[PDB]
C-alpha cells in the first residue's frame, strides 16, 4: 500500500524531466541521508520546472519510517507520495496565485519591490552588476515565452516559462497515441466527441471498463514542464554576459524538455495502448 | 472563371445537408425558371440548418445571363456564387448578431413582443390554438441544445440548435482524416503544434505548398449544421400534439445532419489524402 514508493516518485519526477534514478539508489543500498538529499535534490528541480510558482518556499521530500516519502513546503508536511499524485496537486493548490497567463504572482523573494521587467539592458546590468538581492517582474521573452529574473544571496536564477495546462498536454499525447491507431469509428467517434467535450471525456466514454480507474494514476495529468530556471553563482551570478547566456541556455531547455516529456508521456501511453 | 458554378452550389449546399442535385437538374436541360425555383428552395433549406439566424430576411438565389447564381436577402444582391465561399460568409456577417451561446438574436418574426422560452405547456398550447403570429424566446431543449417556435400566418415553425463553430468542425474532420496516416511524427508534430495553435495552423505550416491555397476554396469553413427547422401547416400548425412530435423530429434531424455533413466532409477530406 506504499510498496512501490521510489518508482512512485521517479515517475512523478519524470514529468518534469528528472531522471531522479531514486529507486536505483535505494537498490543500490545507499544510505537514507543520501536517498533523502536525492530526493530533495530532484524535487526542487522538478519545481523549477513545473511553473506552480512557489519559488519563495523550501522544497523537501524525506523518508519516514513506515516506508512512506513525505514532501514538504517551508518544513510544513504538505503530503504523502502514498496519497497519490492528485493529493499533492490539491496540496500545491492553495499556495498559488496564477494570473490570467497561467504565469505566477508571487515574487520568487517575496514581499517587496520588483523592478519591471521590459528594462533597459543597461539599468538590468547595473542591478546583476552592483545590487545585492533584487527581483524582476514577468516580461514577454520569445515565442509566447516570458521570462524573468532574480538574485537571492549569492544565486541569480533565470527564469523562462511558456505555460500550458497538463489536461491539454494528456489529451495531445493521447491524439498522437490514438493517431496510430485503426482507421475506425473508434476514432470517429472520439473526434465527433470532440466537438461536445474534453478528450478525458471521450476517451472515457468511448473505452472500455478502467480507463478512468487506471488514468486515475497518472501524474501527467496534474504536472507537466512549464518553465526552466538556469542558475549562475559566484562571480558569474554578478556578471551580464553570462545571465544573456544563461537566457538563451534556459530557453533552449524549456524547448528540450517539454517535447522530451512529451515524447515519455506519449510512449508510456503507446506501451497502454500494446497492453489493450 | 464561373463555370462548375451549378457544382460549387451543390458543394455548397451539401455543408448543410441539402443535396440539391442542381447540377443534375441543368444537365437535364430544366428551364431556367425550373432551376430558379429549385436554387431559391435549397438556399432556404440551407438557411434552416446553418444557424445564422436570419429567419427574419427572404433568402432567393437566382440565375444570371452571365452564367453565374446570385444570392439575395429582401432581394438586395448579396453575392455572387463565383466570389467563393468566404464572399459568401463576409456577405451574411453583419446582418448576424449572435450572442455568447452562438444563438441568434434576431426576432424570427421582427420587431415585437416575445414570449419567454420557458413558459407552461399549458400556456404555450393557448398559443399554438388561438393566437395568430406569435413568437418564443430561446429556451434550453436537451443535451446542450436550445428550441424556439413561431407562427408567421398559416405555418408554424420548430427550430431546434446546438452551435458549434465551422473552424471547430474543420479540425475535428481533419482529426479523423490525419487519425487515418502512419503512425509517424506528422502526427506528432502536428499534434505538439496542438499544444501551440489551432489545427488549420499546425495543417498548414507541416503539410506542403497549396494546402492553404487549396483549402481556402472548401465551404465546410465557412458554413456547418446547427440548427433545424421543422414545420407545420394548416389545421396540424394549430395543434399543440403536432408542435411537441415536431419537435422530437426537429432534434433528431439535427442529430442526423450533424453526423451526415461530418461523415461527407472527412470523406472528401480522405479523398485529398488519396490525392496527395
Amino acid at each position: 500500500q506504499t510498496d512501490g514508493i521510489y518508482a512512485a516518485f521517479d515517475t512523478l519526477m519524470s514529468t518534469a524531466g528528472v531522471d531522479s534514478q531514486i529507486a536505483a539508489l535505494a537498490a543500490s543500498e545507499a544510505d537514507a541521508g543520501t536517498l533523502d538529499a536525492a530526493l530533495t535534490q530532484s524535487l526542487q528541480e522538478a519545481q523549477g520546472r513545473w511553473g506552480l510558482g512557489l519559488h519563495h518556499l523550501r522544497h523537501e521530500a524525506r523518508l519516514t519510517d513506515d516506508g512512506d516519502i513525505e514532501i514538504l513546503t517551508d518544513g510544513r508536511p504538505s503530503a504523502r507520495v502514498s496519497e497519490g499524485f492528485g493529493a499533492l496537486a490539491q496540496a500545491y493548490a492553495p499556495m498559488q496565485a496564477l494570473d490570467e497567463r497561467g504565469l505566477s504572482q508571487w515574487a520568487a523573494l517575496g514581499e517587496g519591490y520588483r523592478a519591471p521587467g521590459d528594462l533597459p539592458l543597461a539599468q538590468l546590468k547595473v542591478l546583476i552588476e552592483h545590487a545585492r538581492d533584487f527581483e524582476t517582474d514577468w516580461s514577454a521573452g520569445r515565442g509566447e515565452t516570458f521570462q524573468r529574473v532574480w538574485r537571492k544571496g549569492d544565486t541569480l536564477f533565470v527564469e523562462v516559462a511558456r505555460p500550458a495546462s497538463a489536461e491539454a498536454a494528456l489529451s495531445k499525447a493521447a491524439w498522437k497515441v490514438i493517431a496510430s491507431i485503426k482507421d475506425r469509428a473508434f476514432q470517429r467517434e472520439l473526434m465527433r466527441r470532440s466537438e461536445k467535450d474534453g478528450m478525458l471525456g471521450a476517451l472515457l466514454g468511448a473505452r472500455h471498463a478502467g480507463a478512468k480507474a487506471n488514468l486515475a494514476q497518472l501524474p501527467e495529468a496534474h504536472f507537466t514542464v512549464q518553465a526552466f530556471v538556469q542558475t549562475l553563482s559566484g562571480a558569474a551570478a554578478r556578471n551580464a554576459e553570462e545571465y544573456r547566456a544563461a537566457l538563451k541556455t534556459a530557453a533552449a531547455a524549456l524547448e528540450e524538455y517539454q517535447g522530451v516529456t512529451t515524447r515519455q508521456l506519449s510512449e508510456v501511453l503507446r506501451h497502454g495502448l500494446r497492453e489493450s
